[PDB]
């Protein structure tokens, strides 16, 4: 049963189904579960050999009791093949869907890059984003109808997006996106697509014009029902669960037997991936520390350093959990937020349970990054992005003997090529597979920063 963080949902009956289409609850909250799936002893030693696609169907099935066993064994399967996560760089089996790759011994730890970039848009949202594409195409099927997901995108969410959705029945995506303010890979991955249910519309305005549009619809409820809207943004809580998946695969590849602790560093103090790893760890998995790197984010830094916030789906999630589940005091964080400018978590005794749940962080600069970059291309032979570079940096200020440490590899290194070639002196190395790529025919409209341009463009385009 599935509840809302501010208090929605008790005495009502919501499935993994009913929300998968990941509206917010009906006061605002964000969907959870009632509790989290334990894994026992016996279940924890079964799963060790498990392939990723059967390891994610035993996950899915604990948060899903409402579609048929069967019938999720064959999404996931589907789902995670090495023919689409085929682009492993470093030697690893792309049947392996997220290979680790031992980096070497660091302070007396085994040091490897959980990689979780190498599905169609070489970042780790095609983890989720692919799983999703299945489960919404499976669940809209039921009932014979169209969900027009609107989002917005920089170039990686709605890269990954547009991948998973393409092609599939009862799907169709309008993308927003800055027009010439992405990188030319990123652009080109979207705008060359030629599907016809990927509708790229290039915004004459920034990012954060983009998501004022998606905004401004989301609070247009007669539009948002004329032409069945829909979010796959981090309001989804089927992407939390998918990437639960691959915290449970790494912690496998890293050791012998259940009888060993791992540690995972999570970059960019991404909270869907502290939200995952947090529940991974809650539902028995045996990680030590979850490390979470900041960059220079001062506001991400005071947070986990003092459990302050002087003024995220994800973090309104995290933070319940920091309360006890209670979802009054949410509802009060969010008060005090608005009434008196912030929240300060160490005066009101809820602070403590962030080190409880295996939490510490760190902060890295751009020359770290950079010297981190460099490092790893002459001590292990291999390019590792700015993402992984602040993970791996941070990483190595929390590594104890014995304890093996799981960097999250987030983007592929030709994601982000001008830390690259600062670092490296070169562009990102690529294979032939991506030959002509950014010379591509490109699939776009171009509108202006208004919303009802939007909304017409959609009108026009769905036949609602």
């Amino acid at each position: 049963n599935y509840i809302s963080t501010r208090g929605a949902g008790i005495g009502e009956r919501h499935t993994f189904s009913d929300i998968l289409l990941g509206g917010l609850a009906k006061d605002g909250g964000l969907y959870l579960p009632s509790e989290y799936p334990q894994v026992s002893a016996d279940e924890l030693a079964r799963w060790r050999t498990l392939p990723y696609a059967d390891l994610a169907f035993e996950i899915l099935s604990k948060f899903c009791d409402d579609i048929a066993a069967a019938d999720l064994r064959a999404i996931t399967r589907r789902t995670y093949t090495a023919d689409v996560y085929r682009h492993a760089r470093r030697g690893g089996n792309a049947a392996d869907i997220t290979p680790l790759t031992t980096l070497g011994t660091e302070n007396g730890a085994p040091v490897s890059l959980l990689e979780l970039s190498n599905g169609p848009t070489l970042a780790f949202k095609d983890m989720a984003m692919q799983l999703l594409g299945n489960l919404f195409e499976y669940t809209l099927a039921k009932h014979g109808e169209t969900l027009n997901i609107l989002g917005a995108t920089s170039g990686d969410t709605g890269s990954a997006a547009e991948y998973a959705m393409r092609g599939k029945e009862g799907v169709r995506v309008f993308m927003l996106s800055p027009h010439k303010k992405m990188s030319a890979f990123q652009t080109a991955q979207m705008y060359s697509l030629q599907d016809p249910n990927i509708f790229n519309l290039a915004v004459n305005g920034v990012f954060d014009d983009c998501q004022d549009i998606v905004k401004a619809v989301s609070n247009d409820h007669a539009f948002k029902a004329q032409q069945k809207i829909g979010t796959v943004n981090s309001i989804n809580w089927a992407r939390v669960v998918a990437q639960v998946v691959y915290y449970f695969k790494g912690y496998f590849a890293a050791t012998r037997s259940n009888d060993e602790r791992v540690s995972f560093t999570v970059p960019s103090g991404n909270f869907g991936n502290v939200c995952a790893g947090h529940i991974a760890r809650m539902m028995g998995l045996p990680i030590e520390k979850l490390v979470v790197a900041t960059n220079e984010n001062d506001v991400l830094d005071e947070f986990f350093r003092t459990g302050a916030y002087r003024v995220a789906s994800n973090f309104e999630r995290f933070v319940f959990d920091l309360l006890g589940r209670d979802p009054a005091r949410v509802v009060q964080l969010f008060r005090d937020v608005e009434q008196k400018g912030g929240f300060d978590l160490a005066a009101s005794g809820d602070f403590a349970r962030v080190a409880e749940f295996g939490f510490v962080s760190g902060r890295s600069t751009h020359a770290d990054r950079i010297a981190t970059i460099r490092d790893v291309f002459e001590r292990y032979r291999t390019m590792i992005d700015t993402h992984t570079a602040d993970g791996l940096k941070v990483a190595r200020e929390h590594l104890r003997p014995g304890v093996p440490m799981v960097v999250l590899e987030t983007a592929q290194p030709i994601k982000f090529g001008e830390s690259i070639r600062e670092a490296l002196g070169q562009e990102p190395s690529r294979p032939a597979a991506f030959d002509g790529l950014e010379a591509l025919p490109q699939r776009f409209e171009v509108v202006d920063a208004n919303a009802q341009q939007v909304k017409d463009f959609i009108a026009a385009h769905t036949g609602a």
